[PDB]
């Protein structure tokens, strides 16, 4: 393809467990991560929804991170969009998406950069583990937990 996804977690590479929420009634929502170096951040962000909020928060984890990245993300939506268009760049039956298209674009243009991503889908679950703390984070003051 254009690029090529991991097909089982970067040994050594520090990790970042993404996650995004919004309120669809006020369009706020929030942005960020949690590592497994003890790294966070949050961002507020207005005129939004929630897959916009699950794919910045993914930005966020590539700006931030160094050539080889672990990234863990609940939104079955930002993994999709972002694998099929690295699948299907430059290739035959491609018409890329209508909605977030700019910010899937960003997206693309911070990953061909790095050397190698692992990006996976896993539940939103209840727990201790880094989905967990990110939720609580992004959720704040947008959603009921
Ligand atoms: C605010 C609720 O917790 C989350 O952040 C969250 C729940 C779901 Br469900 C998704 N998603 O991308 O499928 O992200
Ligand atoms: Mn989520
Ligand atoms: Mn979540
Ligand atoms: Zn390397
Ligand atoms: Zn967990």
């Amino acid at each position: 393809s254009m690029y090529q996804l991991e097909k089982e977690p970067i040994v050594g590479a520090e990790t970042f467990y993404v996650d995004g929420a919004a309120n669809r009634e006020t369009k706020l929502g929030k942005a960020g991560y949690v590592t497994n170096r003890g790294r966070q951040k949050v961002v507020t962000l207005t005129d939004t929804t929630n897959q916009k909020t699950e794919l910045q928060a993914i930005y966020l984890a590539l700006q931030d991170s160094g050539l080889e990245v672990n990234i863990v993300t609940d939104s079955q939506y930002a993994l999709g969009i972002i694998t099929q268009w690295i699948h299907n760049w430059k290739k035959r039956g491609w018409k890329t998406p209508v909605k977030n298209v700019d910010l899937v674009n960003q997206i693309i243009e911070q990953l061909i950069k790095k050397e190698k991503v692992y990006l996976a889908w896993v539940p939103a679950h209840k727990g201790i583990g880094g989905n967990e703390q990110v939720d609580k984070l992004v959720s704040a003051g947008i959603r009921k937990v």
